[PDB]
């Protein structure tokens, strides 16, 4: 239940972040492999993130779900922070669309499926997401799709912010200042979709300031590839108005997902 670091032998490095960087490690005690995410306290307390830290450990640590990362533990070294994680074999979604370049209607609606069924599970627990890119998906050994970084996730109604980061994910009411619900992750999953099936976000820009107009009048066009089904639930989703936007469940059950879906609703 407590962990010190000469528990662990450390690996090659999974990841970098500015925060931190992630480590592949294996338990001496049980051999068991995982992810171990180091963060010094220094670079943290700066930022107003230790609170952020604390929300973050605590949701996913209650959570389990095929489709969300787990994360097994925590310690402190001195001054360092150590987290304990589910190791992911096949990384992130964000690396295989550099890979690939952009995904397949099968391949995307699955990806949204599962995206789909953990965040019905997390909205169900009072949780919602808030940041939700590519780079934070990771893939399973199955090649299952499991969210991660949940640090910006924050119980629902709630007012946290824009300042810091790329807007790209970012729904028109969140960039706006507005109060914001459940309902941010639907947008999110709207961008995920359009990401995937085009290889590039809706929104994106060469400027910051540009990219907030393109969110806020929400103006994103469809290449000519993109199919009619794909269109109807992008738009669906990617809607100014947060009440217009479907539930979950609507998504689970639409018809472009329904048909190119491998795994079920
Ligand atoms: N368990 C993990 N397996 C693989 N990569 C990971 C894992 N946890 C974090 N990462 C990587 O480190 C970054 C920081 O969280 C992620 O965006 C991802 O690239």
């Amino acid at each position: 239940r407590q962990w010190a670091l000469e528990d662990f032998e450390i690996g090659r490095p999974l990841g970098k972040g500015k925060f931190g960087n992630v480590y592949l490690a294996r338990e001496k005690q049980s051999k068991f492999i995982l992810a171990l995410k180091v963060l010094f306290k220094a670079q943290l307390e700066k930022a107003g993130v230790e609170h952020q830290l604390r929300r973050e450990v605590e949701i996913q640590s209650h959570l389990r779900h095929p489709n969300i990362l787990r994360l097994y533990g925590y310690f402190h070294d001195a001054t360092r922070v150590y987290l304990i994680l589910e190791y992911a074999p096949l990384g992130t979604v964000y690396r295989e669309l550099q890979k690939l370049s952009k995904f397949d209607e099968q391949r995307t609606a699955t990806y949204i499926t599962e995206l789909a069924n953990a965040l019905s599970y997390c909205h169900s627990k009072r949780v919602i997401h808030r940041d939700i890119k590519p780079e934070n998906l990771l893939l399973g050994s199955a090649g299952e799709l499991k969210i991660a970084d949940f640090g910006w996730s924050v119980h629902a109604p709630s007012s946290r912010r824009t300042l810091c980061g790329t807007l790209d994910y970012l729904p028109p009411e969140m960039i706006e200042g507005r109060m914001h619900d459940e309902k941010v992750d639907l947008w999110s999953l709207g961008v995920l979709c359009y990401e995937f099936l085009v290889g590039k976000p809706p929104f994106e820009a060469n400027t910051y300031q540009e990219t907030y107009k393109r969110i806020s009048r929400v103006e994103f066009t469809f290449p000519d590839f993109v199919t009619e089904g794909a269109r109807d639930l992008i738009s669906r989703l990617l809607k100014h108005n947060p009440s217009q936007r479907p539930m979950l469940r609507e998504v689970l059950e639409h018809p472009w997902i329904t048909a190119n879906s491998s795994k079920p609703s």
